[PDB]
């Protein structure tokens, strides 16, 4: 196994959002084995964000998830070499962009080069109003779409007022090596928490739990 029990993460974001550029760097660790990680994330530049955080977070790698042995790991068989993915998000009221991760690995630490770009969001939205309170736990189906591994996620922001904020993701997943084997249709629990921050999130800690399962208890 290239891949250890406990694994660093290195992070840098370059992304514009209805204009607004900023430069996100991130630091953490994670237990690939157990499907938990933790990072510490701090913008570098185009603080402070004129946007709710949050719809950055599923931004800042699927190598960190639980996988039973009766699934292919798809993510733990891209390594050394590693994975990117495409994600495109669609929002209940326009808000549309297009996420990007060319991960890489260098003895006991992933790199992630992230690119994130958001348009279309209202002015008055709560994405540019700063209403959105987390995501809610989600489900990621996976199956393969003409020869390419393919998770969807359908999810939502819980909102300031009881209100919820509807997502759609579609990611699309490729090893860098030719021929890892693609795994069969199964899904992938998640679970992602803004653990702490500070006044203008230019300092967030973030948390995820994943485990991968066949729909079965």
């Amino acid at each position: 196994s290239a891949i250890k029990p406990d694994m660093k993460i290195k992070l840098r974001m370059e992304g514009n959002v209805n204009g607004h550029h900023f430069v996100i760097d991130g630091d953490g660790t994670g237990k690939p084995f157990e499907g938990k990680q933790s990072m510490d994330l701090e913008v570098k530049e185009g603080g402070p964000l004129p946007f709710a955080f949050d719809i950055l977070t599923t931004a800042f790698n699927r190598v960190f998830a639980k996988y039973p042995d009766n699934i292919q790991d798809y993510f733990k068989q891209s390594f050394p070499k590693g994975y990117s993915w495409e994600r495109s998000l669609t929002f209940e009221d326009g808000g549309i962009c297009n996420a990007r991760n060319d991960i890489t690995m260098e003895g006991d630490t992933f790199y992630n080069k992230v690119r994130f770009y958001g348009t279309n969001f209202p002015a008055n939205g709560p994405v540019m109003q700063k209403k959105t309170l987390k995501w809610e736990p989600s489900t990621e189906k996976m199956y393969v779409r003409d020869g390419v591994l393919t998770g969807d996620v359908e999810t939502a922001l819980l909102l300031e007022g009881n209100a919820h904020y509807r997502c759609d993701f579609r990611t699309t997943y490729k090893a860098k090596e030719k021929g890892v084997k693609l795994p069969g249709a199964h899904f992938v629990d998640h679970c992602i928490e803004i653990l702490s921050h500070d006044k203008d999130y230019n300092k967030v800690k973030l948390y995820e739990h994943a485990v991968a399962h066949s729909g079965l208890p």
